């Protein structure tokens, strides 16, 4: 039989203290990936595990040519450990999976089908009010991806999308709004069996309007400027009408003293985002690699 | 029968939902470019259209070696879609053209002729007291050619030399080249003959903030000297006229007001710093037809 | 017998006016490094010395193949000259020491042993007395340490490598350990505050939320609680005016403190001027 | 004879409306450079001239293999036009001179001599003993604490714009945007081997550049004022927390004498905080801006950058 040096699919699994599930995960994944008759690879990212998960990963690495390990220097975030695996993931399609396996792995057979039709990004949302009517008109046409009962963390992305978001710091939080900005051909498939809180979803909306727009800063600059010209001109005219004494002296100082703190709020928020954009510090660090080559030190 | 590999002219056309005008656009442009006896290319930028404009593009691409398609991932806007096409245009001269042919394509013959005389940028300009005031404020900085400003003139129909495209290639302001960047790059400029001042002076403020630090510096010193006049007014005059409310409110209103536009000029420049340091690209290319991906 | 191309250990010594200690430093260093039977190199960084330190360095350079000199243009400081020496230092392990030998060179034999076991970073912290790791208050871990090649490469482009003991050692992770050896509380939390602002961004966000929610309590109380109760035509006026201008006028200064603090760090991150400048090199090549 | 391929000296001249002085400039410079018996080059930067200076430069370029022209797209500052010429200048030493010839060119023989002695930067400051006053002694005593023994290169009646710089110095500051104001403080930060040569042939801007220096090479104005503004904030918050927690009473203490002063003091310290914050924010924009420092329209006898 012949050989093929091109990888078509890459599954990335971040692991933190997953000593138990390695045998069942690899057996289930093999029973799902083998019938496809397509070359693949398994990127296992050890995220500073303490329960000897790495020792078991290396054992599966020795007896499986598809197992590749990315050992981080310490425990990072789950999203950061996922970004590290995607960086070391070669292949035309990338799909992340969880270790606890809340979603059936057999569903990848349906995701790759939509990818073969031409779709660059294919989500896997489960099937299960005024907010949904809102985001459909502004945020994204496919609001069912980020509905309360399911997050679009189970998805397939083409190589063009992974390459497009390689340098973006928002690739860590790709489901926070970056998916609606990158565009491309998107679709989803349906299936059945913390998060899910509406406070945590409007938190993603607030985190989205500040990250992909300058409106909160610009509309407050113009608003603060027009109330400033009203303040200075009315003070010059008041110093040459009605002088309500305390009914204005307290109102004015406590109004201006309060509006400056929220102005300093949006300034401090955007200043923190500008800092996070200019840091030379990477998202993660790789301690060891098994079955992979290091990324170029240019970065 | 000499095969020339160098592209002499580049026509860049951003298109969003121009399914109807494709037949007349490519045909009427051909009768203008053929008598020039000059190698050229047409860079057609698909800006996320839904009305199957891309399918009609690919059909024209299949039977025309000068048609090259740049398929964007989504709708990004006219200025960004134009910037994407200029990036993939490797010709000695670049000319952006609208698909609805608001300007006659025959002016290309006039644009290239003035370009061969040595001019690096050649424009194509059409022909109350606000018209006398606005035109007078701009000749002090714009220079010899200001007619590209005065309404309804827009310089979006122009010819730019390769040196000019390369000079503004990495600048984020290349999307709004007609917002002030044309007057900063300088070069040898000229034009050929053939609104809303609320938006015209909007670009004046957007230019003073983009190419200068004067509003921030001037207000920094202006707010600093009134801070010294402040602290000194309560430094020596506390060891001991007191209009009471006539100044307690005014000072509260005055000192609180000069800070609000101090945070305004700071908040404006801070947003510009974000737009300069953000890692998010200007656009994303979904597919390419007849072109290679960048960087080459 | 046979030549060896790869250097295994690198000793980095920042030097400022060390004309006298050179004879004893190089002799005692050779006494410690020779029994290791391991190829090494000594990177000597001249940090703008005013005495005859450089002349003695060149003399030792001429008769010793392991002495290499990095001459800085001017005096940049102990930390910057240390970063400059690590940049021009190749080898699997890097160990910085001082010219005045409060750091006994014999501990290198123990530092390399812990590194042989798999530890990527091995500290040489002094014993405390008085009254993992976390020895950063009593005498505390200093610039006496061993770092694997993977660790020095990971923080090569980071500006925080100058102050690696200010918090970067806790962020990089890796396998870490320390070794104890013998022979102010204000700087403790001065460096602790210097760490919570560089690797966290929480002091800015927490004060952003706090300053904004007290702005809502402020604005809501004066906009239409006072206007709604005096539209019919109060709390002690002077006491309320005084407590309002000083509470609001002072909390804004803390917001300006954290904003100015982070703005200065953004300037230090985007400035194009380098950290140091090399005037001459002896036994080394220029970078990049 | 034989041919040498390395350039030993580079003379950079920014030119703006120098049509008349070109004939006297190139001839007098050639009479100074020939006896040195070392290879050299003359980089002429056309800085958006409005007359026929460029046409005359091209004529000198056609008959002189040492004349090279850098034509900028438009008129920039003299600092920018000089930085553009240094970028296209290849050579072991670089010397910038003015076109109107305000300083004698014969000093090059002394600059190269000091350069061959080992000095990386050699200045040529004028010798003026006039204007000795107490203010000059104050400025000299305050600037000597940071600049060093070489600080004499900036008395009020002279600057250090006539200098020789080694290739290592021009390379060290090639990517720095502050190279246009190299004589505004950057010369003292590079710290290379420096000396000057003497020859005899406003205080507003001096301390203005010093104020620009403490902001350009330091963070003290921002750090000191944030610390100061914070400790007076602690005094303001605490003292007001006890003025509201003093329930042992119920109209005013000092009424207008203190309260009007209070809004004034807290309102003024914030304006200085906004002053230093806005000042450093503008410098951050100048460091992160993608807009280049200059643009080159044409080149004669040179290659475009990068190589
Ligand atoms: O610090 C962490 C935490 C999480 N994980 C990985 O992320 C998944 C988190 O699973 P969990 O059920 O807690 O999150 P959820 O299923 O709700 O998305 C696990 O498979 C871990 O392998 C990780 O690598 N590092
Ligand atoms: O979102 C858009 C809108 C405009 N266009 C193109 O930009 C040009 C603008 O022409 P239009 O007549 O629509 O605008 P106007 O003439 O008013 O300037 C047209 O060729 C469009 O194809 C585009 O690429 N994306
Ligand atoms: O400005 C300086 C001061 C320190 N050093 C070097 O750093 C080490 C620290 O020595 P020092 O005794 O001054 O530091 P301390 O003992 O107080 O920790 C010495 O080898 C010096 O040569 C230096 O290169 N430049
Ligand atoms: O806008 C300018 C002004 C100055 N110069 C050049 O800089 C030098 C300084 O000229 P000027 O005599 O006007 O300045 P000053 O002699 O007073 O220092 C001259 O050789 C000019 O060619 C320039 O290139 N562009
Ligand atoms: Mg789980
Ligand atoms: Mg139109
Ligand atoms: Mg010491
Ligand atoms: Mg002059």
């Amino acid at each position: 039989f012949q050989s093929n040096a091109t990888i078509e699919l890459s599954i990335v699994i971040p692991m933190y203290n997953e000593e138990d599930n390695l045998e069942h995960l690899f057996a289930r994944l093999l029973e799902v990936l083998t019938p496809l008759k397509i070359t693949y690879e398994i990127i296992c990212v050890n995220d500073g595990s303490k329960d000897k998960t790495l020792k078991q990963l290396i054992d599966c690495y020795q007896s499986n040519r598809q197992i590749k390990i990315v050992n981080l220097s310490r425990n990072f975030g789950k999203e950061i450990a996922l970004s590290a695996g995607i960086d070391y993931a070669q292949g035309n399609a990338v799909i992340p999976i969880d270790a606890d396996l809340q979603d059936p792995p057999e569903l990848i057979h349906e995701l790759v089908d939509k990818w073969r039709e031409g779709y660059d990004i294919v989500y896997a949302t489960r099937r299960s009010q005024f907010t949904a009517k809102m985001f459909y008109k502004v945020i994204g046409r496919m609001t069912e991806i980020k509905i309360p009962p399911n997050t679009g963390d189970f998805r397939l992305m083409d190589r063009k999308v992974v390459n497009a978001i390689k340098q973006l710091p928002e690739r860590t939080r790709f489901m926070k709004g970056l998916f609606a900005w990158v565009g491309y051909r998107q679709t989803f498939v349906l299936f059945d069996r913390t998060k899910w809180n509406y406070w945590k979803l409007w938190n993603a909306a607030l985190d989205g309007i500040f990250s992909f727009s300058l409106l909160p800063l610009k509309v407050w600059t113009y608003l603060g400027s027009i109330i400033s010209l009203l303040s200075l001109a009315y003070a010059s005219f008041l110093i040459l009408v009605d002088v309500p004494g305390y009914a204005s002296l307290m109102v004015a100082i406590l109004f201006l003293g309060g509006v400056q703190l929220i102005s300093l709020g949006v300034i401090g928020e955007y200043l923190g985002r500008v800092y996070e954009e200019v840091k030379a510090r990477p998202l993660y660090l790789v301690s060891d690699l098994w079955g992979l080559e290091y990324l170029p030190l240019e970065k």
